[PDB]
């Protein structure tokens, strides 16, 4: 196979080092690595980066794939709340696709490991308006996520939440059972909208409140189905407020024309996070 060349992302093999595999965690072969001279101004600068690439035994699908994900990245443009495209290698060897590294890992392990044995609550309202300002600019694109959960954001070093993976039965992976963040349309007519990610929203919501918490707490995969169609919803965390309470009943509205969007979402947390004090 032979790719063509955009000199803007385009980065020599010899500019990048490769280090640690992640492997099964992430989704496809991902690296971590430095590339040097990332910015033209500075090019004695070393960059941590995130890379991914094929496995030895990969399809023509695998490559494709790889392809079209680099691409719609290219389509979406940068924002500081999403992971962005920093460059590739498409020329003499093997396709890498070059991200962002986001050194605090997810948003789950990030909130689980700040557990007590941390965060104020201004720091998880903060964190829920970067999700909200990463996935208006996404919607904004057009991109629909079709997973939208913490394990599903990144953390980098300077707290910032990066959304990963948006240019992509009730068995489990990680060990995550992904039903617990499909809207009921995606569940049982495997329709996703824009308002179906404002339903999985809700559900981070309610994993940043609960520091990483398993939604649905004492129930069953089995009994699930049953629930939501009966009107079932999570009822509110202690760490947090009725306000931010009726904002996730809000996102889990049974039609999905009468959620909020993402933009509503984030002018409401805009005022939440300035009312919300950095000792409450
Ligand atoms: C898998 C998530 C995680 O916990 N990652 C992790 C684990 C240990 C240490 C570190 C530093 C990280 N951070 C990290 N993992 C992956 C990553 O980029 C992955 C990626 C890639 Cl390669 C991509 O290429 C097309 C597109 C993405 O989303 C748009 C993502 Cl997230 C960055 N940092």
């Amino acid at each position: 196979y032979e790719l063509p060349e955009d000199p803007r992302w385009e980065l020599p093999r010899d500019r990048l080092v490769l280090g640690k595999p992640l492997g099964e965690g992430c989704f496809g072969q991902v690296v971590l690595a430095e590339a040097i001279g990332l910015d033209k101004d500075k090019p004695n600068r070393v960059t941590k980066v995130a890379v991914k690439m094929l496995k030895s035994d990969a399809t023509e699908k695998d490559l494709s794939d790889l392809i079209s994900e680099m691409e719609m990245m290219k389509m979406i443009g940068k924002h500081k709340n999403i992971i962005n495209l920093l460059g590739a290698c498409t020329q003499d060897g093997p396709l890498y696709v070059i991200v962002e590294y986001a050194s605090k890992g997810n948003l789950r392990e990030y909130l689980q490991a700040r557990r007590p044995p941390q965060l104020s609550s201004k720091d998880l309202v903060s964190c829920a308006y970067q999700v909200a300002r990463g996935m208006e600019y996404l919607a904004s694109k057009k991109c629909i996520h079709r997973d939208l959960a913490a394990r599903n954001v990144l953390v980098t070093e300077d707290n910032v939440m990066k959304i990963a993976d948006f240019g992509l039965y009730y068995k489990k992976t990680n060990g995550r059972l992904p039903v617990k963040w499909m809207a009921p349309e995606a569940l049982f007519d495997r329709i996703y909208t824009h308002q179906s990610d404002v339903w999985s929203f809700g559900v981070l919501l309610w994993e940043i409140f609960t520091l990483g918490g398993s939604p649905y707490p004492g129930v069953p995969v089995e009994e699930l189905f049953k629930l939501l169609k009966e009107g079932h919803r999570m009822d509110k965390p202690s760490n947090c407020t009725n306000e931010l309470y009726m904002m996730m009943r809000d996102c889990w509205h049974a039609v999905p024309s009468q959620r909020p969007t993402f933009k509503q979402l984030v002018e409401d947390l805009d005022r939440i996070v300035a009312l919300t004090s950095n000792q409450e």
